[PDB]
């Protein structure tokens, strides 16, 4: 998924006439989302291998 | 003009968005009668030129 969520894209797929333009539904918050997810995983995995160098 | 309409047409001029297909109406009628202006113009080209040597 990487870090962002485009509000805009880029789409060529059959049956689509060369190239056409769509637009995504709450891109802002979705990119939220995706960014404290991330940051909830990585402080998971830190404690994780605290833990792990503990033992 | 040239010699034929094709019944296909891609544009992409703003407003429109990247390239578009736009499609023609009765283009086998206007080729027809384009080839037959063409030919009309043809014969009187030369009866001109005719006239023109014969003075």
């Amino acid at each position: 998924y990487g870090f962002s969520v485009p509000g805009l894209y880029e789409c060529n797929r059959y049956p689509c006439i060369k190239e056409v333009e769509c637009y995504v539904s709450r891109p802002t918050e979705k990119t939220v989302f995706l960014v404290f997810m991330f940051a909830v995983s990585g402080i998971c995995v830190v404690l994780n291998l605290a833990e792990l160098n503990h033992l």
